[PDB]
């Protein structure tokens, strides 16, 4: 899976260590391995969630087979809401996420892509 | 909606208030309310646009419903152009814009999915 | 086509030039004009790819009609790989690509969209 976090906190004020505990929280949401989850996180951006600019944070949500259903994302969303809440010290009301399913033909890997592998 | 700025301008060559500003042009182009509107500016990225590292701004904007025929779309650029160039002092030639359409599954929102809200 | 590479690389430590070497790469690659290459560099980010925080990067590629099958996406994965383990001095173990596709309606330039050009 790929975790995009874009978030108006400054770097230090973003917990150390949250990329690797996001890997560890999105192995058990998403039922994929740790080895296999991929975290980017940038800080001290310029942002207005809902007309808003007090702290919040987007998360972005992309992988194969597993986020793309209704059902299926209600889950991930209660989640990653209850990790991400916690973490970063927001309310629910300053967190928007996006799921965005992948085909294998799209992840190029090792020189090739997934279709090959 | 959601906006998505990068731009190679420092964030010092940025105007103050750029998001709040763009979340009540949006609201008027898109004939979504300015609450419902989400901004996120990244500067003093390393870009090219067109080749050329001059200053340049991409913009990507994904909403459910407004942003997903050329009709539409056509009407969405030419205000958003007139905003930008304006706001940023940049020629046309150095702005880009990306649509994406959205669906109610894709988008978490308070710990569910706005299927369910 | 549009190409956006995230990298927890610090700035002083990608090449200078970068952004305008992989407009050259990737006219060569992606068979487009390199006056028609648009990149995105972000460094300095909080990463971990394959949940390990050593030094990676991510690349985005989309662009209209050359992006859309596997065989056509092996190709490229495979000098792009090539390009940036050289230019980044990464293992191969260090990059992902994700493909995305365009459509002309998409693409807002000069006022308008691509369809209308």
């Amino acid at each position: 899976p790929f975790l995009e976090l874009d978030t108006n906190l400054p770097a230090n004020r973003v917990p150390a260590g949250l990329e690797k505990r996001l890997c560890a929280a999105a192995a058990s949401i998403l039922g994929k391995p740790a080895d296999r989850v991929n975290v980017t996180v940038r800080p001290g951006l310029a942002m207005a969630l809902s007309g808003s600019t007090e702290p919040c944070a987007q998360l972005s949500i992309s992988s194969i087979g597993v986020v793309g259903t209704a059902e299926d994302n209600r889950s991930h969303s209660a989640h990653f809401f209850e990790f991400l809440t916690k973490e970063l010290a927001l309310g629910q009301d300053r967190i928007l996420i996006r799921f965005f399913p992948l085909e294998s033909w799209q992840i190029g890997k090792i020189g090739t892509v997934m279709t090959f592998l």
